[PDB]
């Protein structure tokens, strides 16, 4: 419950063939409780939450129930298709469609 | 990659009735590549390790392979029974056997 | 009418299962010289006035007689619907559609 | 339940022909709830509380339950009559006798 | 051409009963050589040009040819109708639609 | 009405072969309600004033009414013909005499 | 690869009557390795990337392999027509359609 | 036009078996109107010159059109031969000759 | 005998339902050598002291053996009834009186 | 609960022939719900915990529940024997039974 | 034309028995294309301009075209004269009539 | 004689087709007091001196009878043949060989 | 003898299956003159000395002739087994045998 | 009893082939109200006092009665033997056996 | 050796019925290699030196072999009488005469 | 492989009765992949490299694989003779000619 | 007790044609237990004290027992006389005989 | 010894018709022990040593046994001639042949 | 003639045997234009002069004719005796008799 209430989550993203992709740990988790989104098609949506209420003696649990971090889109994407996300084992990666008629003319 | 190699792993560490535990994040590798220890029984042992080596284009990944951060036990515990670890969904929590002649003479 | 044309209102707001709304207060002052609006979908917009010139003395009429202070949105909702607002002694609360397709892929 | 717990109530006086007077807001609050009080003649009292606990997702609550701030009395009044105090719509107005013996000789 | 080429021009707008308006000085420069523009709908556009060489003795003709200064707009208004643009003797003033369904659910 | 009782007018002076001259703009004023003046013959003196006061919203008015900025003259120029004064578009230009006992000797 | 994976490329823009147009460095790279893209209607996507792998003693090859940097447009454009792109000899240069309802009314 | 006269062209050298060598880019520009030079066997001579006028509306053409960065030379060479310089597509790449009596003595 | 002879005691007051009261440590200390009293209506009054001299080796006995710490009261109370006052483990706690034509005119 | 959940409890030591002991504060808690402890041989521990809710008004309750603060011990001690500990009335002493081998060769 | 534009000309200035007199610098530049005046009887006036336009290469031209700088005069001279001026071979010395009835009551 | 024995010369240079050249100002300066030399062939070499000094009240002679200031040169020249120098009404300029072989392999 | 009696050695470490092992230069000194030790199996011990006294002219002899630095062991080890050191052309390597019993429960 | 009870008192220490040693002032106190001991094996042990009270006027006595400062040990030694003491004149030397087992491979 | 060639030795005075006297120490020092003397009357003379050269490994000798500070006295004495010096243990003491004529008229 | 390649190497140089001769560290790399050679005969020169990458944990390798160091020659020497290297044991030495018409006419 | 060990006594002195004097307070203490005194003819001495240990509860007894301030004489005296001193209700006042030859040679 | 090793020796140069010459004490030290020297022709060279180790008490020997300062040479001479150097009674002066062929044309 | 009428001489005394002597540099000056004397027994005297005015260009000529620094003495001498003062090749060496009621009392 530390600082932590903003310092999480992990940043981690690339790419695909056509896919942006991302990723960002997630432990202790459930693929239920999770929460994914849409917004203006180029910033980020992060929200979710448990509740591991300190037990004994509660030392220093600078870890948070729920965090959040948004973080615009390069150039977007293409907002229609399906926001292909999942989790396993704490990845918490999705995909992105990504526009074909991107790159025009180079020559 | 950031300067994430200092900044993981998540603190969370209480008691369970003469078991002082602990809790941290473990997402996105198995509970064989990580690594467990003993060390003069009032500090922390952390490693292990995996391998996610930037794919597509490779834009902010500021998620590391293996990290580590060494704290000091508060009353130490009794070096000789099992260091009962676990680990599943990241959750990656122990188990600490805790002496039972701490609280002496109070009255 | 001191610095007080800058630090009000208060800020409020949370959800009402599917309903994100508002709250903030508007005490002396009718629910007709009152403003709504819409902007952009992900900004804030307040504006109305009243008038109570310093009458006596008139000492430190730290008071103003009407303020603004824009806020963008989280992830905006669905600019189609109706603004529902409402307001009753000061609570100037309101109500927001909230778009169904948010949650995406979380599994 | 930010810094509000501190910021708030409104700054707002004058005078109303032997009635110094006061004013400020109250949104969203009872009339009975609401505290009056009495103190060495020349001070403020304020008090009183009532209880919007966070809802759903809680986003920025800036907004207290109840505050206070002591503002000493210019020349003080004439502590015998009745703290002639009102409210309706926030407008949490009140009245003071002010003694008649003030302006002594001015030529 | 001083620091000028930034510091102008003069700043003013306010509302006709539905007309945000605005004004602005620009003398010495006819009502051709300007020019308007439609941009984001929440944006300012400002270009033109004139040429006052100087001349004899050039002494701190702190007075540039052309400068530019964008400035959001407050809650935008309707781009679709047009830019209803005029000028005499310096005033550059302007006219917009505004939005009716503006001002929704006060009560 | 900003900080513009300052900032402006806009500086520009040259010379037109004995006729040092000047410039600066001058939108939304008659060339009536307009004042010239002589001082000492080695300083400036300009006022005037008009009213636009802040019609309907009044957001940003940063445009005053009247403006002064006194700028003593190079080497003055002799004080008994007439200041050669005009008005058109804003361009308030004016005519300097220039005395020709000026450049002696130089060989 | 010194602090030049920022630093670069070279900026250079203007106007071909209703063709903003731009301008920028790009030696040793083909025209098939590079990528153009679509974002916003106003802001820059600039990728690609070869590889000159510092050979021999490798002193202090302050070159990339490859740089980004955005600049939103001015008013964008109207996006819909064909990214006009080019290249030769370095010259990375483009063509904008530039919308023709801009300069709206000037008198 | 920028800060640009000074901070380009970009660093690049190695070696080649004996030939030191250099890179540099050289977009939009001959290989001709391109000059090269000696200089005390351990410094760097770049000169020459092309001329881009900003066009239409010239925004921010941070874009010189002849730079020079000076850069005296490791263990020089062997001023003799011949300054083996190239260019095509930008890479103005160069030659060095190399010494061979240069690692005298190891054991 | 260190910087405490300024820091303590312990600060703890609130509410017993027309009963200001207070709390405050007192240990290693006769509940007569203590002293209570009274002070204008509106400030604290606090003195006792015991003595332990440091015996042995004497390290760090940042101890004292009496401190005081003045507190103007809120509304003050109505002094005339008893200083009822008390003491038992440490515990030096109190009752006020509390008058009770505290809360005027509230509606 | 003000910043006192640190600055307390009172520091107290000297020694008894043979004996280091201690001395600290300890009001209104029970010789029961209070921790004692071994560590290292040359460090403090201090644990327990009460509970007073700020009951009324709650003004500045600056008193905590519970704290703790290390302080490594001089030269140890022997441990083996009994952390002989006491308290009444608040003096929460213990008692050191303290290796006779210390002070060797002198002359 | 480097910070040159301010820091010349050359200061000198004595006197010659009722001829206050003036010294400076004047290289290359003709003895027709300066110019002489006469202000306020105690200040300074120069100004003319020649025309080196940067040839060749133009490494760090640090030479300007023109430069003045104003210095009033010590107890003035008698304005009705000549301004009894000269030049040659960069020497553009002056001369002053100076008032004889300077050094009145001595003793 | 003021901070003057270091301010000057005026800095001038550029390049007349095969000629590097100079220019300084030098007045009221015979063209034989004057000193020229060879040093280092990249380097500056001046001296030479006159003698005015302060004649009457001599009020702030910042004017010197000698300065000096070096400025290594680009790439040098080719020291042997005859540093062709000059001066006339204050223009103390020279001429310079230049190498013929300097632009190397270009293409 | 300069400031290098402090920042010498070489830090270098890393393992070998069970070999914690260390590396770090010494040129010009025996493989007896050097010392290993022992030192509560979680510190560092170096000493050991040769001696180069400034020959001739001794200009800058910042390189002592002895040196030492403590760097306190990650988990220690099993001090019993033989310091497994060595040395040769400087490489002042070593051994460690590394606890089995490390790698507690992982699962 | 200056900020001497921190100050004091003299390090020196050395080896005396296989005996460490140490050696430290101590004027006009018996080497029998002095006191020695043992401490983790790597730490320092210094009590003692006497008492020479301030006689007459008291001047600058910035001499203490007792000090102490810890200073761990190089590598310890071998906790068994007997802490070899003594004192005379002042020099309150020691004496330490020095583990055989510390120089171990050297080749 | 350290910056104790300073810092000591000891200050410490008083006062002996007529008899000033000093105090320092002076360990592991013969009462012969010690120094005395006179001054001025009022200042201090130390000197005197012994040779303990670091003799095995030398860690931080941080004590001199000889120091010295000087002190001018407060009111002299009557310099004719006899140093009276002396020292055993350390306490190297002395002995001062006192005028007799000190306290003149003090009614 | 950290702040170490800059740090390194070690600075040692003398004379040898006509050999300025030089010292510096070489451990763990053979008498072939170092480099040696010539410059500007008052300049030094250093390259050459082997490489350990960090093998097993990976520590603090704070060791590189090659660094280098300038440091220009005293009065240089006579580059014509043959550049007299060696090494052994990390022992890279060398010798200088050392010109003999240095010390010229002394008396 | 407080810094008043310093800052008293009171400065006062002038003159009584011949007779320098001085003047200060003195209050509770008696005109015996002061002391007066000669020292090198230019310099101050001041010594005595009382002895007013704080009685009941001390609060702050910012006030001494005795304290001295040195302040050198202006020309010195005539040291042989007698130091005309005295007292009475703290007027510690003296006496100066002050020689005769001090005016010399005027004129 | 002080820093008198840098600060050391004193500065002077002049001409002497042909002979740039120069001058600077040494005292104490013979005309043979002393060492002259050829540099690049710009530059100094200054080498030499005694030895006068303090003798008795040794105070503040501020004064080194040999010191050195570089001083590049104004435009150099004609390196082929002789250093015709001297030395009596400290004066080691010197001559230089000074090239003739370096004032060039100067009309 | 720089600082170094300040900086200058060189400081240098010791002991020979009851003779503190003095050492300093004095060249280029006879042994007949130094001044010797004496001062309140505990001071320095030095002065002296020559002159060397700069004669040819006088470049940095920071070496003075005669400069003076005092330095009171240890413990003064016995001024009654002869100044021995000498001089030779620089060397203005002294002789101090040292009186021998120095040393009184030790033991």
């Amino acid at each position: 419950r530390g600082f932590y209430e903003l310092v999480y989550p992990p940043v981690d993203m690339y790419e695909e063939g056509g896919y942006l992709v991302v990723v960002a740990d997630l432990a202790g988790f459930n693929k239920e409780k999770i929460k994914a989104r849409v917004s203006g098609q180029n910033e980020l949506i992060i929200e979710a939450e448990r509740e591991i209420t300190e037990p004994g003696v509660k030392y220093l649990t600078q870890r948070p129930k729920y965090v959040r971090k948004v973080i615009r889109l390069p150039y977007n994407v293409a907002k229609d298709a399906e926001i292909s996300g999942k989790y396993e084992n704490g990845v918490l990666t999705i995909r992105i469609p990504i526009a074909g008629t991107s790159v025009i003319k180079i020559e």
